[PDB]
């Protein structure tokens, strides 16, 4: 009934917010990024070039797929760089 803001919003809108806030999203995408990638990994660090392109290549999987929660697109997207 409570559908959290990131799991309510696709990363397509979240590049569209990045236009009037460009950190508000950078921030999202970087806190679960980075844990997220981390938490299969394990050995992926802080890397600006890593968020700066998970979201970048991510905006554009969801303007193919409007499906593709914000939630869910990054874990995806982790699944996908996930294994370097």
């Amino acid at each position: 009934n409570g559908l959290p803001s990131e799991t309510y919003i696709t990363c397509a809108e979240a590049n569209e917010m990045a236009k009037t806030d460009s950190a508000q999203v950078a921030e999202i995408v970087a806190v679960m990024g980075n844990a997220s990638v981390a938490s299969r990994d394990l050995k992926i660090e802080q890397s600006p070039e890593l968020s700066a392109k998970v979201v970048e290549k991510l905006n554009q999987v969801c303007a193919k797929d409007p499906q593709m929660l914000l939630i869910t697109a990054i874990d995806d997207t982790m699944r996908a760089i996930g294994k370097k």
